[PDB]
């Protein structure tokens, strides 16, 4: 009985082999704008991404994870509420069945379409592994997805997900270059946080964009064709990957701007 997203081993069921889902920094949480408040104290956010080297792409049989090379000091995120340096591992989205709903983070209780989620560990931890176990050993970039014009540099997922239609699957995807998929605005809203999947480990520092990327429905519409089942297994399609908000408790959403 392996958690996933269903009526009988979703979201309402995890905390059963996983306590921490009921625990005081969960995440998602809805951004009330209103209750955020701007932080002086905030550090310039920086996103380096230059020299990314993605490996491979997988489907986990919950999402598809674009896998980086992160032996070396390369794709960095740093600044803004953290302290030192947070290196790129890998990236996957959440989405939903319909246009009006998939992300994970609501602001003032919208829900866009689907959200992506760069995630990165404290380099200070030595891997992700260890990085895990600490309070601050993670930091996940968050952006939202709304449906309307096109994203070019998201079509070169969209086109491999075809050769990983079932969990289990991976295929080569080198050279993928995560600038493409970023917004304008680097505004966000920060507050700290939890993995949004089993474990649910509390390390994450979540830097949630304000601006959402634009794709096409076509874009979003392939990423529904994928299966949640392996090969050879009753079709059931791969949607509505989203965990709902959770309770802020004893929390404070901090924004990037004014
Ligand atoms: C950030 O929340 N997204 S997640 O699906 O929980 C995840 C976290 C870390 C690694 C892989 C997936
Ligand atoms: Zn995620």
């Amino acid at each position: 009985h392996h958690w996933g997203y269903g009526k009988h081993n979703g979201p309402e069921h995890w905390h059963k082999d996983f306590p921490i889902a009921k625990g005081e920094r969960q995440s998602p949480v809805d951004i009330d704008t209103h209750t955020a408040k701007y932080d002086p104290s905030l550090k310039p956010l920086s996103v380096s991404y230059d020299q990314a080297t993605s490996l491979r792409i997988l489907n986990n049989g919950h999402a598809f994870n674009v896998e980086f090379d992160d032996s070396q000091d390369k794709a960095v995120l740093k600044g803004g509420p953290l302290d030192g340096t947070y290196r790129l591992i890998q990236f996957h989205f959440h989405w939903g069945s319909l246009d009006g709903q998939g992300s994970e983070h609501t602001v003032d209780k919208k829900k866009y379409a689907a959200e992506l989620h760069l995630v990165h560990w404290n380099t200070k931890y030595g891997d992700f592994g260890k990085a895990v176990q600490q309070p601050d050993g993670l930091a996940v970039l968050g952006i939202f997805l709304k449906v309307g014009s096109a994203k070019p540099g998201l079509q070169k997922v969209v086109d491999v997900l075809d050769s990983i239609k079932t969990k289990g699957k991976s295929a080569d995807f080198t050279n993928f270059d995560p600038r493409g998929l970023l917004p304008e605005s680097l505004d966000y809203w920060t507050y700290p946080g939890s993995l949004t999947t089993p474990p649910l480990l509390e390390c994450v520092t979540w830097i949630v964009l304000k601006e959402p990327i634009s794709v096409s429905s076509e874009q979003v519409l392939k990423f529904r064709k994928l299966n949640f089942n392996g090969e050879g297994e009753p079709e059931e399609l791969m949607v509505d990957n989203w965990r709902p908000a959770q309770p802020l408790k004893n929390r404070q959403i901090k924004a990037s701007f004014k």
